[PDB]
DNA sequence: CGGCATACG
DNA sequence: CGTAG
DNA sequence: GCCG
């Protein structure tokens, strides 16, 4: 009755078992933090199945036949179901290890591997990190000076005041050229951290070279913070009544041609795009993409005019962005 | 056992 | 290495 | 960690 890829089936924002997924999703984290890519996945995917079910689960019986739930995920249900803790979550929660590297690594510019090797060098809080300056990256300072207001979300209402500069400089850039809000903001959040936008202009070949002209015109506003093509990781000025907060926003440029597959790609979830390209593969022997989708048998690229048409193209029943919350 | 998504900066 | 979804 |  549960198909066993997140893109098979509907999977909203909100659900029936928050506080069993929240902590899959912690084992999740914790195995992403030692290396352990398959581990995470599958605690992501376990995860997953829960957001996707139609009521709580009560009882253990109700984990039976469903996938991606083994001997351990189970067991982790079955401690909540009975005590309301799982007490190999909670030790992960309250150890030095996790608590350090998810500070870490929710650092811009940080990654699992930077965060670990501070962390064996015996770094433990982000002003350990400021007094040593010596290593840090261009990146990684501005990630850690703006670290405070990028740990704070924004609101929906925020996302739409930045869309309407984006669309002055990009009308400014290339007369015609389109603006679209992707990330979570696409599948319904309301508030969030990943501001993301999608720019195209519909004569294919007319957006070549838009996005250094876009950031020039941003930068001349005195919008940016902080920039290093086609995808720019900014750190935005958002007012805020009487002052402003740092914001991340990532810009990306697709043609046309390519739109579709770059929407569904930004849109996301991180686990649904996982999940379509491995079913995409493995089940149907095409290669999918953020720019396409290939045939590696005929050798020849499917054509999309929607997203629709990607669905159809993998055999897939069609899930709006608010579906896609895998 | 092998596999686990697939890009760009 | 970092970044994105 | 789980699936095929
Ligand atoms: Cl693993
Ligand atoms: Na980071
Ligand atoms: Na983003």
């Amino acid at each position: 009755w549960m198909p066993a890829y997140a893109c098979q089936r509907p999977t909203p924002l909100t659900h029936h078992n928050t506080g069993l997924s929240e902590a899959l999703e912690i084992l999740a984290e914790a195995a992403g933090f030692e290396g352990s890519e398959g581990r995470l996945l599958t605690f992501c995917r376990a995860a997953s199945v829960l957001k996707a079910l139609p009521s709580p689960v009560t009882t253990l019986s109700q984990l039976q036949g469903l996938p991606h739930f083994g001997e351990h995920s189970s067991r982790v249900v079955q401690e909540l179901l009975e005590h309301g803790v799982c007490e190999e979550v909670e030790r992960v929660r309250r150890s030095e290890r996790y608590q350090t590297m998810k500070l870490f690594t929710q650092i811009f510019g940080v990654g699992v591997k930077t965060a670990d090797r501070w962390y064996r060098e015996g770094l433990r809080t982000l002003d350990d990190l400021r007094e040593q300056p010596q290593k840090l990256t261009q990146q990684q300072k501005a990630g850690l000076q703006h670290h405070q207001d990028l740990s704070t979300p924004v609101l929906r209402s925020d996302v739409d005041a930045l869309q309407q500069v984006v669309e002055e400089a990009v009308g400014q850039a290339l007369p015609g050229a389109t603006v679209t809000l992707t990330g979570g903001f696409r599948r319904g959040k309301l508030q969030g951290h990943d501001v993301d936008f999608l720019i195209t202009h519909p004569k294919e070949g007319q957006e070549a070279g838009l996005l250094p002209r876009v950031m020039c015109r941003l930068q001349d506003q005195g919008l940016i913070l902080y920039h290093q093509f086609e995808r720019s990781f900014c750190i935005f000025r958002l007012p805020q009544p009487g002052s402003w907060k740092a914001v991340r926003v990532d810009l990306v440029v697709a043609p046309v041609s390519q739109f579709p597959f770059a929407l569904l790609g930004w849109t996301g979830s991180k686990l649904f795009q996982r999940e379509l390209r491995r079913f995409s593969r493995k089940e149907k022997g095409l290669w999918l993409n953020s720019h396409g989708l290939f045939d590696p048998e005929q050798k020849t690229f499917f054509q999309a005019a929607s997203e629709e048409d990607i669905f159809r193209h993998l055999g897939l029943e069609y899930l709006p962005p608010e579906q896609r919350n895998a």
